[PDB]
């Protein structure tokens, strides 16, 4: 499959969300791989790489991409696509919001990642965040099934037809 | 006080040992501080410091000292002494075991601080830790009060006056 779609989940919130992803992209555009299992060679093998990463323990990485994180350094992402994602609680963590999005950004970004799937920081109730992209933008999509839930289905949609736009899955696809 | 002790704790056992320390030292030697509530001058006051630090979520240092660390990383330890204790649990996070007590070592002895109370792994039953001073001695105290709750004390006793030792507290203060 063109694209590879590697999460990290401790309670199962991203892992659904991977496969919602998967789901709308079709089985046969993308790939589902938890990191856990994952080598340095998995992520190599697409050059199209949709990133799934929660915040866990006052603004920490998901524990299996910590463990992967020396790995993801050694890659050379100059001529891949990325998009990001991951889940997050808004109000018990207001000041930490996600910001296992921006420390992925920040391995991956100065690694040549040509990213897609910013993603407006409106509708959102924090106080601090680490995955913005600029002022009014997280770097992916921010999901919060703690206090949104409600937004979910609605977000991955909207994101992934956004990100299909700015990948041209229509065009590599078939045009 | 000469010697100044900082903990970070989360459910309390890091703060029972620093009450411990201080206890077996006499108020009138070292006095307690959670990290959570102390600045930077707060430590560079002291010539002698204890940092208490427990490993939390897969190998990462407790929250308080992890936001704190940028402010560590910016003080002068040439001329300061340093001992490192924390608590971990060996059974369920085997390969992590103590993680913190090595992070903190090398934020601090890059810059500068002589480090007393390596401690050995005999006893200790984990498959990996970063806090590691060689292949058979811990960079600071380890306590499990999870696994080895009944070694606590004795272990707490006999590194205290292992690094009043090292310290030369005896001469230090009136000879
Ligand atoms: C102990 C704990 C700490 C958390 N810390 C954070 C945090 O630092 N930042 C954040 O945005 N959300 C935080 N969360 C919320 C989780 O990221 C959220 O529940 C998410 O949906 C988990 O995704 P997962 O199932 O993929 O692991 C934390 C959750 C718990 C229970
Ligand atoms: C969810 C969770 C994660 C933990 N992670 C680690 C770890 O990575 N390494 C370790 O040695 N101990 C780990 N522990 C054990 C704690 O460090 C230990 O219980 C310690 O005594 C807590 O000290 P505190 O009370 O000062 O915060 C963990 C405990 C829990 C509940
Ligand atoms: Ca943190
Ligand atoms: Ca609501
Ligand atoms: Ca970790
Ligand atoms: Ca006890
Ligand atoms: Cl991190
Ligand atoms: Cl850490
Ligand atoms: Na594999
Ligand atoms: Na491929
Ligand atoms: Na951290
Ligand atoms: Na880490």
């Amino acid at each position: 499959a063109i694209t590879g779609i590697f999460f990290g989940s401790d309670t199962g919130n991203t892992e659904n969300i991977a496969k919602m992803i998967q789901k709308q992209l079709g089985k046969d555009v993308a790939d589902v791989h938890d990191i856990a299992k994952s080598s340095k060679e998995d992520l190599e093998a697409y050059d199209i790489l949709l990133l799934g990463i929660p915040t866990w323990y006052y603004g920490e990485a998901q524990c299996d991409w910590d463990d992967f994180f020396p790995t993801l350094e050694e890659i050379d992402f100059n001529g891949k696509l990325v998009a990001l994602f991951g889940c997050g609680d808004q109000e018990d963590y207001a000041e930490y919001f996600c910001d296992a999005l921006g420390t992925i950004r920040d391995i991956i970004e100065p690694r040549g990642a040509t990213i897609v799937g910013h993603w407006p920081t409106a509708g959102y109730h924090f106080e601090a965040s680490k995955g913005l992209a600029d002022d009014d933008h997280f770097v992916g999509l921010a999901i919060d099934e703690d206090r949104q839930p409600e937004l979910t289905a609605e977000r991955v949609e909207k994101w992934v037809k956004q990100i299909s736009e700015e990948l041209h899955l229509d065009e590599i696809l078939n045009a």
